[PDB]
C-alpha cells in the first residue's frame, strides 16, 4: 500500500512528490491532465522571473525540469484520472476514489489541486512560433497596458467577461470570442451590458494567429464555417478558474471562506493525515507564487512522513550531503553536467 | 528615503532585494560577508538538488543566479558592513546601524540574518580545484559512509564534536583539528575523550588541502608554526552555528523571540514591531523549513507585508512577473535572441 497520494500534478504536488521521495515515502501522484504541469501548461512561452533561484527562461523550459523533479523517486503517476471523493476509514488508512471507480488506498492525502479542472486550450499560431509571441496574454493584472487598444478575449466564462469589462474602462474596444449559445454567467453579463464597447460574437473562435508580436486574428464562425480577419494589439486566452468549483464541497475538510482549504498555521487541514499544498491552501505565509507552492510541497511531505512515522525526524536531510545522490554527484562533476 | 532596508545577504535577502524591487521599492542590502550568498558560500562545490524548479548543479551556480536575481533592479549594496543596532523612531522611519557608526534610514526593514555572521573558513587547495572535490565535507547528516575511514574534522564547536563521536561509532580513526583551549562545553569533550580511536589535536589548524578527492592535508600547529602532513579518506568542515548570539539580543527594539533564539513570526514574516519583518531560516511560523526553497517564499511574504506597511492602498500581493509590466522590453530580447 502507498505511503501517500498526492491529487494535483503541479508545481506544488510534483515538489511534494520529490520531497515525499526524498523522506522514503511511496508516492501515487494523480491528475486529470493528459501531461503534467498544472497551471504552468497554460502559459508555456511567457517568461518567469519571480521563482527563486532562476534565471529568466520560458515556462516550458522551467516546467520539464519541475517535472522531472517530481519523479527523481519515480512515484506511480496516474494521468487523465479526476478523484471525485476522499474517505477516512482509520488513522493511516485513506481511499481516494476517481470518477472511473478506481479506488486507491493510502496511509495520507496531500491535497494539491490548485484552483480546480485546467483544461488549456490548444492555440495554433500561423506565420510565426508560438514560442516567440509576446502580446498573448493568460491573465489580467495590470491592464493600463491596454490604454486605447483593441483587444480580443477568447471565452465566454464568467473570469473572461469579469476581464472585458475592466479592460473596457481603458481600451479602445473588446472584442469577446467563444462558442457555446450565451455566455456563463448572469452577474458578469449585467456589468458587462453598459460596456458600450464590449462587442460579443458568440458560436464564433479564433482560428489562426498571425514580428515578435501577433499582428491579425482569423475568427471563424462554428457554424457557416466562414472566416474573416481582424486585426489586434492584445490578445487575452481565458480558462475560467473558479474557486468552489472543485472536489471539496463532497468528500467527507475546514474551509476557508474564499473555497481555500483552511490551512492550520501550514499544510495541516482539518483531517489528522490530510494536508493541503499550493494555490489551495491558505495559511498566513501563504504568496500566489511558484516559490510557495514549492515550500508548501516540503511541508507537506515533511507534515506526513511524521504523522505515518511519529519518531522521523521533524525535517528531510539538505540534499547537498545527502547519500541517495552520491553516485551521481560524480558523475556531474567528472562530465560537467551544468 | 530608503523605501525598505535588507539586513542579510543570503538567499532571502537576496530574493526580497528582488521582490521588493519587483514592487517598486527602493532597496537597501547589508552584509557583513566580502561578498553576497550568506550560507551558499560554505558549500559552493556541493550539488544541491532540493530547490524548486532547478536542475542539480554547484552551489556556487545557483548562488550566481540568485545574486544576479537580487540585483536586477540593482539595489543600494553595502558589503562588509555589520549592522548592530535597529531603531523604530517613527511609522515609516527606521534607522539602521552599522558597528563603524553608519546610520541608513528606511521605512521599513527586513532582518534576514539566518543564524548571525557567517564567516567561511578559506581553505587553500593544493594539487585538485575545490570545484571537483567530493569528499570534503561541511555537513554530516546520515554517518554510515565513513566506515572504516580516516576522517578528519576541522572545528571544536559542539556540533564539531558531536559529529566526532557518531562517526567515531564505525570510522576507523578520526582526528578533530581546532584553535581553542577548550573550545566550550565539558561533557562534549567529555564524552568524545573516551572514544578511543579520536585524536584531540587542539591549537591547531588546517594550512593545505592536498589531492577528483582530497588525499592528504597538511596541517599546522598555531604559534610554533610546525606542520605534519597527513592522509586522510574525508575531510569535514564544521562552521558553528548558534542563533542566541545574534545581534537581536542586544539592540534597542525587542523583537519577540521564539524559545530557540529565533524570531517569534505571526503566522509568516511579520514581527511583533509594525515595519520590522523576519525572512529566512531566522524566522519561525509552523510552514517553516530549514531549505533554500522555504527563504525565498519568505522572502516575498516580507515583501509585501513591508509594501502594504509603506501603502497600505497598495495590492496586497506582486503581479506575477509572467505579465508583470516591468519585464516586458527585455522579454523581447530574451524571446528574439533566445538568451535561455
Ligand atoms: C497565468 C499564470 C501565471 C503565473 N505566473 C507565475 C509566475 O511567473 N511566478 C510564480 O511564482 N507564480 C506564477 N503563477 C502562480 C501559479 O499559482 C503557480 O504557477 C502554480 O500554478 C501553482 O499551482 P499549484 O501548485 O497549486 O497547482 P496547479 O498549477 O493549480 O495545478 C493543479 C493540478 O491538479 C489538477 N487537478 C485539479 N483538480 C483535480 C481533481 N479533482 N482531480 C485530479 N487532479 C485535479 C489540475 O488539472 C492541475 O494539473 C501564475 C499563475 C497563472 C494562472
Ligand atoms: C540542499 C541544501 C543544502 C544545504 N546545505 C547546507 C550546508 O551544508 N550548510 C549550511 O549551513 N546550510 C545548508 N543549507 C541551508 C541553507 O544554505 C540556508 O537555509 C540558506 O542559506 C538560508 O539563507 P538565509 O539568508 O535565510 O540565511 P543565511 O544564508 O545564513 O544568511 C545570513 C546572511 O546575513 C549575514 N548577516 C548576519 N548577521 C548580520 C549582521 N548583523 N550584519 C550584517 N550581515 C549579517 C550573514 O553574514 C549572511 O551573509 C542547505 C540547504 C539546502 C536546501
Amino acid at each position: 500500500m502507498k505511503d501517500v497520494t498526492i491529487i494535483g500534478g503541479g508545481p506544488s504536488g510534483l515538489y511534494a512528490s520529490f520531497y515525499a521521495g526524498l523522506r522514503d515515502m511511496s508516492v501515487r501522484l494523480i491528475d486529470v491532465q493528459s501531461e503534467l504541469g498544472g497551471k504552468m501548461r497554460i502559459y508555456p512561452e511567457k517568461i518567469i522571473w519571480d521563482i527563486g533561484g532562476i534565471a529568466p527562461k520560458p515556462c516550458h523550459e522551467i516546467l520539464k525540469d519541475t517535472i522531472k523533479q517530481g519523479l527523481y523517486f519515480k512515484p506511480e503517476v496516474h494521468l487523465n484520472e479526476r478523484v471525485v471523493d476522499i474517505r477516512k476509514k482509520a488513522e493511516r488508512h485513506f481511499e481516494v476514489e476517481t470518477e472511473a471507480g478506481e479506488i486507491y488506498t493510502s496511509k495520507a492525502v496531500i491535497i494539491a489541486i490548485g484552483a480546480g479542472i485546467i483544461n488549456p486550450k490548444q492555440l495554433d499560431v500561423k506565420g510565426v512560433e508560438r514560442y516567440q509571441l509576446t502580446n498573448l496574454h493568460y491573465v489580467v493584472q495590470s491592464y493600463r497596458r491596454f490604454k486605447d487598444k483593441d483587444v480580443l478575449i477568447s471565452g465566454g466564462g464568467n473570469t473572461a467577461l469579469d476581464w472585458a469589462h475592466d479592460i473596457a474602462k481603458i481600451a479602445k474596444s473588446v472584442t469577446v470570442v467563444y462558442r457555446k449559445e450565451d455566455v456563463s454567467g448572469h452577474e458578469a453579463m449585467k456589468t458587462l451590458v453598459t460596456d458600450l464597447n464590449v462587442k460579443l460574437c458568440p458560436k464564433t473562435r479564433i482560428k489562426y494567429l498571425v514580428e515578435t508580436h501577433i499582428s491579425e486574428v482569423v475568427l471563424e464562425h462554428v457554424e457557416s464555417g466562414d472566416r474573416h480577419t481582424v486585426k489586434f494589439d492584445d490578445v487575452i486566452i481565458s480558462h475560467g478558474f473558479d474557486r468552489c468549483n472543485t472536489l471539496l464541497s463532497e468528500t467527507s475538510l475546514d474551509m476557508h471562506d474564499d473555497c481555500r482549504v483552511k490551512g492550520f498555521g501550514n499544510t495541516t487541514t482539518s483531517i489528522p493525515g490530510i494536508y493541503a499544498c499550493g494555490d489551495i491552501v491558505y495559511h498566513d505565509a501563504k504568496s500566489h507564487l511558484i516559490a510557495s507552492a514549492f515550500s508548501d510541497g516540503a511541508n507537506a511531505a515533511n507534515l506526513a512522513k511524521t504523522y505515518i512515522q511519529p519518531d522521523a525526524n521533524a525535517e528531510g536531510y539538505v540534499s547537498s550531503h545527502h547519500e541517495v545522490f552520491k553516485e551521481a554527484n560524480k558523475t556531474i562533476v567528472n562530465k560537467h553536467l551544468y
